[PDB]
C-alpha cells in the first residue's frame, strides 16, 4: 500500500489513497497542456526556477532529511548529504544546461547544417526508495532544464518524499503540470507508459521492475533509460594503502544501510594482503553504531522495509547452509524495526546462488585471489556491471583494471560515487543509458538535424 | 520464405535454407569468441579493414548494384549510388571513429577523471530490403570501428545482398565472427535477443517488427535503436522556388520506387501556389519512365514484393472509395512484375484512414493550407515523426518550420537525405536513437566513467 511506515519502529504513520485511472488521465492531460507552454520558456526562466529549487533544498536541508529518515530509515546525516547533493545537480544543470543543448554545427554543402536539441514532451520516471530525493532530482533537473515535463511514480513507501519534491518545485516557481507526483502503485504504471502523450520513461530499481517498464515501453516505441543495481567489486591489491582501503571499503559497503546500487558488495583481496585487510575490516564493521537513524552518532539504521529484511535474511541463511562462513553478523536483530547487522561472509562455495545476487543490506562477501587475471575474472563473474573499485599503486595494474573491469564506472583508489559532473550508469543487467554530465540532458531530447540550402 | 524472387518478372530465382536454432547458437558462440579478440585490435587495424571494404564497394559497384536490383527492384543506377554511399560511411568512420571515441576528460578533485568508450559485445541488427546495402553498412561501419561484433538478420527477400555484405567484410580482412549474416526468419530473432551473449539490438523497418524486437529487448534489459517508417511532409510556401520544389519533390516521393522512410509522402501546399505546384507535380509524375530497373533510362521499377503491391493497392482503393480523387495513376499496372504507377491523390476526406498511414510506393497525398499555423498542424498530424521538408525564402517562416515541425530532421529548400556527417533518426512512432555522425558510434558503447585518485 501507499503509506509512511517508519522502519525504525514499524509504526504505520500515514496512509494515502492511490489515484484512479481517471485521475491519472487528468494529470497526463494537464502535463500535455503544461508542456505546450513550457517548451516555449527561455533557459533563463528554467534556470531561475532550478536555482530556486536548489536554494530551497539548501535552506530546509534538515527538514527534508527528517522526512527521508522517517520514511525509509537512512541516517539523518546521510539524508542531509542527499538533500545537498540534490541541490548540487539542480545547480549543475542550471549552470551548464543551455550550453549542453546549444546547436552543434557541421560543415556541409548546406548554407547551414546543424543539430539542435528539443524536448520530447512528457517523461515518466519510476523511482526507488533508497535515495528518495537524489534519484528524483538527478532525473528532474536535466529534464526540466531541457524543456520536458515529468510525471513521477515514486516508491509506495516514500509518499511524503514524493510529495515534498513536487512541493519544492512548485515553491521554486515551476508552472503547474511541469512536474507531478503520481501516488500510484506498480500495477498502475502500464496506463502511463501506454498513454500516447507520454514519450519516454526512466526507471531506477530492481531488474523485474525495469524489465516490466522497458518491455512495455518497447512495445510502444518509446525510449528508456534503466539503472538496476549491481554487485560491485572492491579489489584490493598488494601496493594499496590498506588502512585507507579498509576505511573506505567499510563506508562503501555500509553507507545508506547498505542499500546502494554502487555499494561495495564483493571484496576481492589479493592473498598477500588478505589476512590483514580482513581482520581490519572485521574490527571496523564491529565498531559500527546500529540504532535510531535520527541520532547523529548512528552509522546503521534499519533496512527500509520488512521485505528487504526478509530478503537478505534468506539470502544469507541459504549461503550459510550451503557452506559459507559467517565472520560477523548474519542474523536479524531482536529489536523493534527492520534491523540487520553489518555482516561479513567468507569461504562462499563455488556455485552458491548468492554469488550472483545483489545484497541490498550491509553484508560483505569476501574472496581471495592470487593475481591480476584472477581478480578481473572474479570481478566480472556476475550478471551486473554497474561500478567497480580497485586499489593499487602500480600503473600497469591500474590501467588493466580500468580497461578490463566490465562496469559503467571504474574508480582507482577510491570508492565509486556518482557526481553531477560525470555520466553515470550501468552495463549488462545493471541497465543502459547515462544520467548526469552532458549525457543526462541529452538522453530524452529530440536531436533534430537541420539542413538549410 | 528466404528466397530471391525477382520483382520485375515474379520469377523465383534461388531458395535458401534457414539456419536451425543450433546453427544460430554456434554462430553466437563464434561471435563471442571473435569479440574477445576483436575488442583488443587497434584502431589502425579496424580502419584498414573498413577502408578495404570501401575500396571493394567502390570497385565492384555495378556488380553489387545488380544483386540489389535483381532481388528487390530498385533501379540499377540508384543501386550504384547505394553502393557508393555504403563505401562513404565506411570511410567516414575509418576517418573519424578513433577521434569520436577518444577519452573525454573532466576536471574534478581526481588526479584523473574521464569518460572512455568501449564496445558492448555482440550487436544484433535486423534490417529491411529497401536499402539492402546502405542500411547494413550504416550500422556495421561504426559498430566495427568501435570494436563490437555484429550479427545481421536481413529481410527474407534479400538473401544474396545479405551474403554479399558478409563476403565484402571477409574480403576486406575482418576476422571470422566479427560480422555474420544469419539467414533466418522473423520468428527466429527472439532466440538471438534472448541469448545472454547478445548485448544490444537495432532494427530498421515496420512498426510491428520494431515493437516486437524492442519489447523483447526491454524484457532482457538490452538497449535498442529503432528507425521505423515516416509520412514526411513536403511543405511548399509562396516564396519558394516552385520549379525546384516540384523537381526535388518528385525525386523525394518517387526515389527507390517510393520505398523510403524519408520519401516526401504528404505534399502540403500554400493555397497561393497550390494550383501551379500541383499541375507541375502532375506533369512531372506523368512522364516518369516505368520499366525494367536494369535499364539506365528507367525511373520507376516494380515494388519489391507482391505484399507491398497488395498493400498500396488496398490503401489507395479504400481512400478513393471514401471520396479521395485520383489525379494520376491509382491502380496496379497490367504487366508482369509488381508494378504500381506514380500516383497523386487529392481532396482526401477528413478522417480517412490513409491520412495516418505510410504509403510505401510512389503515391503522393496532396493538401492545401492557408497559412503557417495550418501547415505546421497538418504536417504534425500523424503518428510518425521522421523527416520534414519545407520550402520558403522568408527567414521567419524558415525558423518556425525548423522549430515547430515534429520530426528528427528538418530540411529547408531541399529534400531530406541521410548523410554520414550528420546524425539521423526519428521521433514519435518513427523510433528513437540516432545513427550516423558522432551519435552512430556512441550508441552501442559502454561510456565508462574513470576516476583515479
Ligand atoms: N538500483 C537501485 O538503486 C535499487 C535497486 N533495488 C533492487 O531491487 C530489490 C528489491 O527492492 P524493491 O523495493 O522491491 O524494488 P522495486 O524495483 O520493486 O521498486 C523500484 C520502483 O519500481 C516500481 N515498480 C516495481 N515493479 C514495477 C513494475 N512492474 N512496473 C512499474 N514500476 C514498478 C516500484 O513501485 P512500488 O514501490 O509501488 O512497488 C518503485 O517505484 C532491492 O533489494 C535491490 O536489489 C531496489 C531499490 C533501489
Ligand atoms: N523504415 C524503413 O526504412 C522501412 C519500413 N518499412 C515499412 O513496413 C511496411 C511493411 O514492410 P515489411 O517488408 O513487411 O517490413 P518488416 O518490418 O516486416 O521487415 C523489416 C525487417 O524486420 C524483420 N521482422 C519482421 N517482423 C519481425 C519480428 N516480429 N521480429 C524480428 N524481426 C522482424 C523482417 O524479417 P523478414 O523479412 O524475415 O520478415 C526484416 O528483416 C512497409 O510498407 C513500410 O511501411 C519496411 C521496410 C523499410
Amino acid at each position: 500500500a501507499i503509506a509512511t511506515i517508519n522502519p525504525t519502529t514499524g509504526e504505520i504513520c500515514q496512509r494515502f489513497k492511490a489515484l484512479t485511472p481517471a485521475e491519472i488521465d487528468a494529470k497526463l492531460a494537464k502535463a500535455q497542456e503544461a508542456f505546450q507552454a513550457y517548451r516555449r520558456t527561455s533557459f533563463s526562466q528554467r534556470r531561475q526556477w532550478l536555482e530556486n529549487a536548489a536554494a530551497i533544498l539548501e535552506r530546509d536541508t534538515s527538514k527534508f532529511a527528517e522526512i527521508m529518515t522517517t520514511e525509509m530509515g537512512k541516517t539523518h546525516q546521510s539524508a542531509i548529504a542527499e538533500a545537498e547533493k540534490s541541490a548540487l545537480v539542480c545547480r549543475y544543470y542550471a549552470e551548464h544546461g543551455e550550453q549542453f543543448l546549444a546547436n552543434e554545427y557541421t560543415e556541409t554543402q548546406a548554407t547551414e547544417s546543424y543539430v539542435c536539441y528539443q524536448p520530447l514532451g512528457i517523461l515518466l520516471a519510476v523511482m526507488p526508495w533508497n535515495f528518495p530525493f537524489w534519484q528524483v532530482f538527478r532525473f528532474a533537473a536535466p529534464a526540466l532544464m531541457a524543456g520536458n515535463v515529468a510525471v513521477l511514480k515514486h516508491a509506495s513507501n516514500v509518499p511524503q518524499c514524493a510529495l515534498a519534491v513536487e512541493a519544492i518545485l512548485e515553491a521554486a516557481g515551476f508552472p503547474e503540470g511541469v512536474f507531478q507526483t503520481l501516488l500510484i502503485g506498480a500495477s498502475q504504471v502500464e496506463q502511463v507508459i501506454k498513454d500516447p502523450r507520454v514519450k519516454a520513461a526512466t526507471l531506477t530499481g530492481s531488474e523485474p521492475a525495469g524489465a516490466s517498464l522497458a518491455s512495455l515501453a518497447g512495445q510502444e516505441i518509446k525510449p528508456t533509460l534503466l539503472e538496476l543495481g549491481g554487485s560491485d567489486p572492491f579489489v584490493v591489491f598488494p601496493s594499496a594503502d590498506l588502512d585507507e582501503a579498509v576505511e573506505v571499503g567499510t563506508v562503501a559497503r555500509t553507507m545508506n544501510n547498505g542499500q546502494s546500487c554502487i555499494a561495495a558488495k564483493r571484496f576481492i583481496l589479493h592473498e598477500a594482503i588478505a589476512a590483514e585487510f580482513l581482520e581490519k575490516l572485521h574490527l571496523k564493521f564491529a565498531s559500527l553504531k546500529i540504532g535510531d537513524p535520527m541520532a547523529p552518532e548512528t552509522d546503521i539504521g534499519p533496512l527500509a522495509t520488512e521485505g528487504i529484511l526478509q530478503d537478505i535474511s534468506r539470502q544469507v541463511d541459504q549461503a550459510v547452509a550451503a557452506g559459507a562462513k559467517i565472520l560477523l553478523g548474519g542474523r536479524p536483530l531482536d529489536r523493534a524495526g527492520y534491523f540487520y547487522p553489518p555482516t561479513i561472509l567468507t569461504e562462499i562455495p563455488p556455485g552458491a546462488k548468492i554469488l550472483q545476487e545483489e545484497l541490498f543490506a550491509p553484508v560483505a562477501m569476501v574472496f581471495t585471489v592470487k593475481d591480476l587475471d584472477q581478480a578481473i575474472a572474479l570481478a566480472n563473474d556476475i550478471p551486473f556491471g554497474l561500478g567497480a573499485s580497485a586499489w593499487t599503486n602500480d600503473p600497469a595494474e591500474q590501467q588493466r583494471f580500468i580497461q578490463e573491469l566490465d562496469a559503467g564506472a571504474v574508480f582507482i583508489n577510491g570508492m565509486v560515487k556518482s557526481d553531477p559532473r560525470l555520466p553515470f550508469g550501468g552495463t549488462k543487467r545493471s541497465g543502459y543509458g547515462r544520467e548526469l554530465g552532458l549525457a543526462g540532458i541529452r538522453t530524452f531530447v529530440n536531436a533534430k538535424t537541420v539542413w538549410l540550402k
